[PDB]
């Protein structure tokens, strides 16, 4: 069993609490 806690999908920088596009597009 495995517990995932996230905001916004896999391939995103995420740094200073907010999660912004740019290693997904």
């Amino acid at each position: 069993f495995g517990v995932r806690v996230g905001t916004c999908p896999s391939g995103y920088v995420r740094r200073g609490t907010f999660c912004f596009p740019d290693d997904d597009y």
